């Protein structure tokens, strides 16, 4: 039975310089390789918050339908959306802004909510160190070290929830459609009901359990290695008759995303040209842009050079 390489991203590991972080970075470099993902051991967020945030996603998602609207109309990111008797899930945009969320929870419960902003700011806090620590990490395997403090700068951090009411079986039930994500970084809960499932690059499926985090490479990321990296494809598929409640930490560049130089040679030919991620987003989530979320070479950054394997040598 295949499964995900597991990770041990552990606090007591991540002090940089040191043997544990060497060999955490050089597992971190191989799994975002060749499966794009990995499950990895996270402790920067206590089992208490984690449940905490849990229940704070179930708070914000049984809100009324008019007030979960009033987040935009932005689905891509972090607007409200929901497929009948199947999900439904929204995003706390900005997610490491306090008054960003502060001005959220103020809109989504104008009495105050504050054990609500101060959970869902902790949670987002503490994820975002992981997400900057496993980039600095993949930076270091490319010895892109220079290039790492103007990569981070005004990056954009997300908290989303998708919630998937009892499927009424047991067996398969798909829960939520096929797709590469759109970030650098994903780091998922399945808050104990798996669901979440990838393709590795053989056209085998990988379905992890629910012990441990999920991290995946984003599009973004991908499209910075110059496909030396890979964004694997994933769905969600239910395999209890029992519902479900993921949270998602996503991040994002601060608008553009461009290949450094130094990772295009004569095997890596450029792949994709610069582009912006909040154009991207909203491609894909149009009719006409459906082809762009399975595949960043259907959308016009892509050069149409021949990805390394296909080297004419
Ligand atoms: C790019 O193509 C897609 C990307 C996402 C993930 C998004 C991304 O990449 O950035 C943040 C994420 C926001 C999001 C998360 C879960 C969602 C959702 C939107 O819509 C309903 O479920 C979900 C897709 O559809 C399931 C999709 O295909 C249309
Ligand atoms: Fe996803």
């Amino acid at each position: 039975p295949l499964r995900l390489p597991v990770i041990d991203l552990s606090m007591k590991n991540l002090k940089p310089g040191t043997t544990s972080w060497n060999s955490v970075r050089t597992q971190v470099r191989e799994a975002l390789e060749e499966y794009g993902c990995f499950e990895a051991v996270i402790d920067a967020v206590s089992p208490e918050l984690q449940k905490a945030v849990c229940n704070k996603g179930h708070e914000l998602l049984n809100l009324p339908l008019e007030t979960k609207m009033l987040n935009g109309n932005k689905p891509e990111y972090d607007g409200f959306t929901s497929i009948p008797n199947l999900n439904e899930g929204m995003g706390v945009g900005r997610i490491t802004d306090l008054e960003k969320v502060e001005r959220f929870t103020n809109l989504m419960w104008p009495e105050g909510n504050k054990d609500f902003c101060e959970t869902v700011y902790s949670y987002g806090k503490r994820m975002a160190e992981v997400d900057h620590i496993l980039k600095m990490m993949v930076f270091e395997s490319f010895g892109m070290e220079k290039h790492f403090d103007s990569f981070c700068e005004s990056t954009n951090y997300l908290l989303h929830f998708m919630r998937y009411q009892q499927p009424g079986k047991d067996g398969r039930s798909p829960a939520l459609s096929l797709h590469k994500d759109k970030s650098i970084l994903t780091i998922v809960n399945q808050n104990d009901v798996k669901g979440l499932e990838f393709e590795t690059k053989d056209g085998e499926w990988i379905l992890p359990t629910a012990d441990n985090h999920i991290v995946l490479l984003g599009d973004c990321f991908m499209a910075w290695s110059n496909g030396r990296l890979h964004s694997p494809l994933h769905r969600v598929t239910l395999v209890a008759n029992q519902a479900r409640l993921s949270t998602s930490s996503f991040s994002f560049p601060k608008d553009i995303i461009e290949t450094p130089a130094e990772l295009v040679d004569e095997e890596h030919p450029l792949l994709f040209n610069p582009f912006e991620i909040t154009e991207l987003l909203a491609y894909c989530f149009t009719k006409e842009g459906a082809k762009a979320v399975c595949d960043l070479k259907q959308y016009k950054a892509y050069t149409g050079a021949l990805e390394h394997h296909h080297h004419h040598h």
